[PDB]
């Protein structure tokens, strides 16, 4: 599935915010519009047994330039809290359920 890093008209979203998914299928973020912007999974909020540093971007590692991916296929059934580092306090924030 794709998921737009920024909305068009340079909101600071995922796209879409909130999405399910099966068990195991590629995610796509696609950087969009309005950079900088990265992809990490919060540890606080994903199901027990997930190791979010497998499936996140370094903090440090940021998306410039349209059309940028990030994608990560995530095996174990469960809510799970992505956002963006430079945006997360800006309420860039998403909410996959692997199913
Ligand atoms: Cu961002």
């Amino acid at each position: 599935v794709d998921v737009l890093l920024g909305a068009d008209d340079g909101s600071l979203a995922f796209v879409p915010s909130e999405f399910s998914v099966p068990a195991g299928e590629k995610i796509v973020f696609k950087n969009n519009a309005g950079f900088p912007h990265n992809v990490l999974f919060d540890e606080d909020a994903v199901p027990s047994g997930v190791d979010v540093s497998k499936i996140s971007m370094s903090e440090e590692d940021l998306l410039n330039a349209k059309g940028e991916t990030f994608e990560v296929a995530l095996s174990d059934k469960g809510e799970y809290t992505f956002y963006c580092s430079p945006h997360q306090g800006a309420g860039m924030v998403g909410k996959v359920i692997v199913n």
